[PDB]
């Protein structure tokens, strides 16, 4: 029943002055608020720790993504200068594997610089410690936003995608980035015969279980109207959908960058090839808990709607398209992960470590693990056929 947290008073205050906030604003606050945000504040004080993600399972993952970067660079026409952008790099482990594994491709390696987009100073710090070669001391950690890898590759940190240079061919990597973006939640009302938005308000009822509560907008909000052409037209009463508008905006930026200067994006996450009705989850101490249970104290994740991403891109009607999704297992095998598995494994010649390597491979590709839950979609030029998407479906209805 009790008691009220510092963050729940700040969030209850927003609702008093501005009225009930969106799920989007709510998640934006819980994750990215200074000083209460789940990222930046707490669960770090070092290299995170709780980062159990695909790159952290196996160098195999990073190496396959690296082969993809090189193969895609080849299909683009071996541009002399190439940007590699990672959205939400985490510890930097994925990027570290890529830069380690792609060094042998001399021509490729000489054309690349890296741009990491990252909002958390703590994750920024971990990424830099890792990845960077420090030649002299007396580095000012935040003011100097650029550094150099031990192999001389240039890495620049930025807070938003918008700050990355434009008019240079660019690869974009987003791995467990989209599931941490804010979403809006919409619900159909027969009474209004229109969509309403689920909002977060005060809870000052008698038996108010958590201080905050899920309310519903009266009329259709700005956001409902803005996205109405992506919401199902057919609506039973109370029918409810999540939409990651933050991610759609990012998808549009990427699609347009590719349209202007060329490139390709690789978006990897757990999600569905359909609109997602309900997925927003809050985990804490290895248990699922209520989204409104001490907000800030639990990690909020979403399952990614790959379908709306794809449509949203295509709806720009320029040189970019979106191909996918395909299952992570199918993608990784199609990139040659089993060849690398046996190449790396042959070198280990320690049998207990070999089993370690295989188990991480199984986690990545086996359907009962990450193999099917995780999926891959690409944003790219219509003219340049992507690498690793031979199993992608053709969506004849959406292609006009
Ligand atoms: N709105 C936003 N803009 C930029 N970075 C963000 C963001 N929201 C979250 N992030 C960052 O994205 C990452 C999400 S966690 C995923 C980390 C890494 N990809 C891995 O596989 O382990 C974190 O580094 C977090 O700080």
């Amino acid at each position: 029943k009790y008691p009220i947290t510092d963050f729940e008073k700040y969030l209850q205050d927003i609702t008093k002055v501005r009225g009930p906030m969106s799920i989007d604003t709510f998640i934006k606050e819980v994750l990215t608020n200074p000083k209460y945000g789940y990222y930046m504040n707490k669960d770090v004080f070092g290299k995170g720790g709780d980062f159990i993600t695909a790159p952290e399972v196996s160098q195999l993952f990073g190496e396959m993504i690296g082969i993809w970067c090189v193969a895609t660079w080849e299909a683009m026409g071996k541009p002399k200068k190439l940007q590699i952008v990672e959205m939400g790099p985490g510890r930097g482990t994925l990027m570290k594997d890529i830069l380690r594994s792609t060094k042998v491709f001399k021509e490729f390696y000489d054309s690349i610089s890296v741009h990491l987009v990252e909002a958390s100073p703590a994750n920024k710090k971990t990424q830099k410690q890792n990845l960077l070669y420090f030649k002299d001391k007396a580095i000012n950690f935040d003011h100097k936003t650029i550094g150099e890898t031990p192999n001389g590759i240039k890495v620049t940190w930025v807070g938003k995608l918008e700050e990355v240079p434009t008019d240079i061919p660019t690869l974009f990597l987003a791995q467990e980035f989209f599931d941490a973006l804010p979403i809006h939640v919409f619900r159909f009302s027969r009474e209004k015969n229109d969509w309403c938005e689920v909002l977060v308000d005060e809870d000052i009822t008698e038996h108010g279980e958590y201080y905050l509560r899920f309310v519903q907008s009266k009329g259709p909000t700005l956001m409902t109207t803005a996205v109405k052409h992506l919401l199902p037209e057919f609506g039973l009463d109370g029918y409810q959908v999540e939409l990651g508008l933050a991610g759609l905006a990012i998808s549009q930026q990427i699609a347009n960058r590719i349209d202007k200067s060329g490139g390709a994006a690789l978006i990897i996450d757990y999600g569905y090839d359909k609109i997602v009705k309900s997925s927003l989850q809050a985990i804490r101490d290895h248990e699922f808990v209520d989204i409104l249970d001490k907000p800030g104290t639990a990690d909020l994740s979403v399952w990614v709607d790959f379908q709306t991403i794809r449509k949203t891109v295509k709806l720009l009607k320029n040189k970019s398209t979106a191909i996918g999704p395909v299952d992570q297992g199918i993608f990784l095998k199609e990139m040659g992960i089993e060849h690398r598995l046996a190449q790396i494994g042959r070198k280990l010649d320690s049998n207990e470590k070999f089993e370690e390597l295989v188990m991480g491979y199984k986690k990545l590709v086996d359907p009962k693990e990450m193999g099917t839950n995780y999926k891959v979609i690409t944003i790219c030029d219509k003219n340049i056929t992507p690498i690793g998407f031979s199993t992608s479906k053709t969506y004849d209805d959406e292609d006009l």
